[PDB]
């Protein structure tokens, strides 16, 4: 029949997008690679998800439920296969969230059949998202997130400010979910990440308080989170990437040179809030005392990546680091699409390591630049 | 000559533009059929428009007048033709009215040779534009625009803030118009548009107070037009695509299930403010009535209508439905140029009344979604 | 070895990009001719720049320090060849200057091995910017450019207040260069430009004070220059293409018929501002008073110039007129890369001369363009 | 497992291949109407006819059979669906017959799981091909075919010195064949057909005997078939593109107008033999008697077509004529893969009718262009 | 300077084209893996083989001597490097050796400054082409070629008919060759290749007499080299793509199975003659016992591929294999240009073992496929 047929050619159409194979851009910084396709996109939701596949509750075969975006994903290592934890927002502008497996950690992500069934705490949220994972050594995989509310208290007409808590949430399979209580907390925090660690025998919180810039925050208890003391530990500077507004990405890596940092940093210009990924390390002995600034952004918008629902954004709350060292950083594009780049333990190191550091002037620069024009040309004669 | 062989040229690819025929989009959601091409484009307004064809006066054969947008346009079925009232944006900054027709619909579009010459009001206005056309049962045309003034009355070298009314012209031959009073109101208004019929013997327009919605007025006289009573029809709603701003696209298409719909919604984001279409539909006993509320966006920016001078918009004032069901809807991307979308009368219906309501949650439309699923694989087995 | 075949292979890559031809694009205007690729992007800065090319301190071959763009450069005929001052922005988030020479104008632009080394005035700047070279009649070549600096004075956490003012420096071979004292002045300069000619035996500057528009101060010592009486050239209108801001480009080009000005406009809309160029002449007499105001803008982004790190942007501060009349116009595209388009003094003087001027509104639009329409129409036949 | 998500792979993109929609080509000649892609080639060919598809006798995952080429195809209206009967060649160079299926006749054509099993006839043959399929009146679908040995009567090393029969087999199912035997002739066959009807009570076949042309014989006895007489129908001219050789392709149609013929042409050039497809039709009052004969060629190699295993050919065997008139002409291009080209009765018949006869020199062309020019200009003015 | 420049612009673009990366091609049978790019083409000749780089003596700057094709290529590893001999061929239309080396076997080969020079024989020849080289255990590189000469019996008018020997030339590096006395024989010999191990003590040759097929004659003295008996070892057949010709491509690979064979097959069509490769093994303990023959060819033209000079050829003189087993087949297309495809021997083994013999018939075909689809099938349920 021909309907029949249409649905046939829905979900061959559906699994030829989903087993498509990747390729690295060859042209990269030597830092990271690129890869030519994006790993998620809306039309990687399954097919069941946004069709009706009965003929007769759906006879014209149109999408009763339809998918927007698929963003900001948390990752993890688990049972062998490379997860993302994504955000994935509907038509509906609701965001909601959804595990998608990968054999390889570059292609051929999949949904899992049903998405994340997320308890309510005692307050409502309107829309959840943002997730980072976080398997703590207390044997739980800790989910964080953004639960976002209307501020009821708002001018007449005013539909649009909102108020927003640090979402707690913890399982052993990733589809049975505990919502623990929202973090309690003086300042307004979003970007808050689980250490995996315990420190001082403590849970310890990256937060950001809206603010100085990214903050740590001990908490003794995470079925009763509460910040107390809180100590900026990356900040924001004036004329860098990250002058108004930075933010934790997924937790860092430990590596034997200290803790290996993935984080947001945002500017404002003329055509809105750009947001590029920067990195920076901390030390083992002192998770809270930084080790490492390379200077700049560590990855900005380039081609494709410029435009979105939300354009000249990246965004990565989630990545992968293997055994043998090798790096997968899931990265968000224009709030529309989700990425993969690739690298390894010891480039990344090397290079939060031996970029030289801000400067903070045009003369600093230059002088930096000079140096290195200086051995380069010296080096090629 | 070298100059004529110019003329020539720019002629014939000229030609060559205007009789391309569009193609379907293959992909798509089964609610609507997108097309390869826009219909009109700033390179579809007429050469003579552009060029002084006179080598005596432009010997280089450059244009005199530029022109930059074709946007936002009404739409009327008008003796077996299919017509857009076109917006068109001059490189000035200006825009103009001018109408353009295709034998089909969606492709073949050609401007008549003179845009609309159309009357000031007693009160002069800077800018007209977005102009809904609708052919009303007392015999006239009526054409409902945005005129625009700076607002005089504003702290000094501010030369941005502005006011605007409901200009209101009627025509029985879209090339003579007759310009009555501007809309007279209590708040401003924006996206005003006329009823087709009667309601309790009144005219009735669709409003849009600067304000809860979309609202519904009932006016004794066209030809001194003021509101008085005002009620909202569609509402805003926080977290929706129709957050900060909603309005009425061009006038509803009456169906046997009731007045279907086709408005514009807008939401902030880092970028800005982000425009879709979405629909609605209410009761042929009571037009104020919501009958049919789909969640979520009906169009949504995709590929090349993600950027122009406006980026992430799409608006749109006009569409056709012709006898046989058939529904031409024209929608302008990025406030730069008119695309056409296609579908039925049966299929909008349809997605109105079983595209699940927004329950306003991320739990919510979870469970929807976890319905859907559910059936979805029984029926798989 | 697989390092110095690496190596080898980013230099051939880079050379390869480095001399590719231009191509005209075809489709044009009749006044600019714009071309198939940038004449710089942020790949073009030297190899050298952004590796260290030492085995030893970079064995994995990364880049150590990221250019992220390369735009709003000034431009200069020098020793026969083409040269642009360009704003080259790091990864960072600074930017600095740099010269890059072509022999032909539209391609082979290459960067000078080292970059601009531009000493602080008594206040150190923390970004400098946009610079507009001036081969003046003193002898010297000026360089006026933005040095801007955190505003120490802002709420606690405010770290994007900024103050500016116009830094001038003064070169005899763009290798050594001499910064006298930044501007002296009551309002916030930017787009500060130097006139090439003495004016009542003083300096004259091209201002922008904020603001009316773009003005006219005279200077009696540029070694200590002081704005005192100041007098708006080109002003700022209501519903134009220089509505919220507008601004000198490169000085202006003196032709028999006056003052060629190219100049750049702001506008605001729901995707932030949008920023075009355009031009306008004034009297060799009375270089302070306008004489051709052709209405709108000359150039808008096109296609890729549409998107960038700050879209919806075209910039110039810089063009060369050969003793030809040849015009090569360097127009940076949303903030990021650097574009050539050519004309002559003779299409540029047309263009101005004979596109009629704005008259403000819609039905003055009308009006003009149905006139030209009359014309063609007439001629058609 | 890796090797089951790569077979999972295979059959995904085998599927995705399968399916996808053809689309006509826009420029044509108002005769025939071309796609854009092939109805079937030898990638079309089941995944499960060339991989070993188990791991422990495949551990590689290779092709175990290559597939080279799917040509020459007959074609026939079977219940309710379109059917190619291909010639399928494998990499071993010898061909087979196998069925492959389509809803709409245009794409998503299948083949049957298991090819055809023709019995041999007394004598065996080496290499079956180009079969034409004849629903004919008594109540069977036949196939005639070509059925090639070596020849015995070559000299030691002459391995390519080949003779041919026409194959006969007959079928009611298109899966169990019956063999009859051989057609007895004296001269060589090829590209015989059977006439869908009796005539004069008897069989018809259409020869090519090897030469005047394409022949007619009636023979009594289907299940002992031999020629006698013989009658050519369509014959060969010096410079025309039937010079050197000429054959009868699929059975022609029936219509109101007469048989409506389609053949193939060959002349000989400095690159081989060239291929074209040709159109006759013949009276119904007799069939044996020629009633038009259009100059020139129907249809000849265009773009993709022109290459292959042997290029500069196109071949037909088959096509389908719906009750509605729609025509569907299955053609190969260069013994390498199969297309389709869409007409209808009428349009078939007018070509034949109207296109002009050859007048069998360049004089003769001259003054058929040269009437149809002065025509048309009159026309035009 | 312009010609500087000019010469610095020829001297750009070859090194990217000789750098750039090659990609394996998606894809494939699971057999062999194809390249995107061919690995050598007439563009690949250096600059200076091709240009006169001095202004004084061409001006003008046009190539001197122009290079029409590089093809059938030998192959060798040398020193860690992967080498092809490669076959070029001028405009002139006569061909010489000349090494090519990569680094790594897929991409980057590059010519050596200088071509092979070659001493003639006793009887100086007009055209050398398609040397097979041979590392023998005896210590030297054995290349064994064509050597082509007009034939002194063709009549008046003839300057077609020629005769050719195999040449015999060796070398212990490559550059500096010892052309031995042409191969004695009574029936002209071409595709004679050097088996790499002596055989009872003898040097053992692959001939092609001129004929029923690959052939084998023990020599006693390379340096006086002559066929006395000669055994066949791969055989021509009716009908499969070894009809007309065959030729041993390069030397075959020793494997623990046997001896792994890569020859040409040739059989003539209505375009030509169609040359493909196809595979054979021999026997360890006797290389002139059979021991495999996969049915059909094992590589054939494909997309590009099937077009040059003399287009529907695929040709092989030079594979390499690595320790590990890599496999590296250099095959010229239509012999213009040379690619790469990849494999391993124990792949190459599988394939040769394992893809079914020919049974000759459609028939025979036809029962071999039906039985794997039989074991498919059942597989799948």
């Amino acid at each position: 029949s021909l309907f029949n047929d249409k649905v046939a050619k829905l979900l061959a159409g559906h699994e030829a997008l989903l087993m498509r194979k990747n390729e690295p851009v060859e042209e990269g910084n030597g830092v990271i690679t690129r890869y030519r396709y994006p790993v998620l996109t809306a039309a990687h939701t399954p097919v069941f998800w946004r069709y009706d596949l009965n003929e007769e509750t759906n006879p014209f075969l149109m999408e009763r439920i339809g998918m927007n975006a698929t963003l900001n994903a948390g990752a993890i290592k688990w049972d062998g296969k490379y997860l993302m934890l994504v955000r994935v927002e509907g038509a509906d502008r609701k965001s909601f969230f959804a595990v998608a497996e990968s054999p390889n950690g570059i292609d051929n992500f999949r949904f899992w059949e049903y998405p994340v069934t997320l308890p309510e705490d005692v307050v409502p949220a309107t829309n959840v998202y943002d997730m980072r994972l976080t398997a703590h050594e207390d044997g739980w995989i800790y989910g964080i997130f953004c639960a976002e509310r209307h501020d009821d208290n708002a001018p007449i007409g005013d539909l649009s400010s909102a108020t927003a808590t640090a979402g707690i949430a913890r399982t052993k399979d990733l589809k049975n979910w505990e919502r623990l209580p929202d973090l309690k907390t003086k300042s307004q925090q979003r970007n808050v990440v689980l250490h995996p660690e315990f420190v001082d025998g403590k849970y310890a919180l990256y937060t950001r308080p809206q603010g100085g810039g990214i903050g740590w925050a001990l908490i003794d208890d995470i079925t009763h989170a509460e910040v107390g003391e809180e100590k900026i530990i990356d900040k924001r500077y004036y004329h860098t990437i990250k002058e108004v507004k930075n933010g934790e990405g997924p937790h860092p890596i430990k590596t034997p040179q200290g803790w290996l940092h993935l984080a947001h940093g945002v500017r404002n210009c003329a055509a809105g809030l750009r947001y590029v990924l920067y990195m920076y390390m901390t030390s083992l002995d002192d998770p809270t005392r930084l080790i490492a600034s390379p200077a700049g952004y560590f990855m900005a918008p380039v081609g494709e990546e410029r435009i979105g629902d939300v354009s000249n954004v990246l965004f990565s709350n989630g990545w992968i680091a293997d055994d043998d060292g090798k790096v997968f950083i899931y990265y968000a594009s224009s709030d529309t699409r989700m990425h993969v780049a690739t690298s390894t333990i010891e480039r990344l190191v090397d290079y939060c390591l031996h970029t030289p550091q801000d400067g903070f002037s045009s003369s600093a620069s230059v002088e930096i630049l000079k140096n290195l024009i200086e051995r380069n040309l010296r080096l090629m004669k």
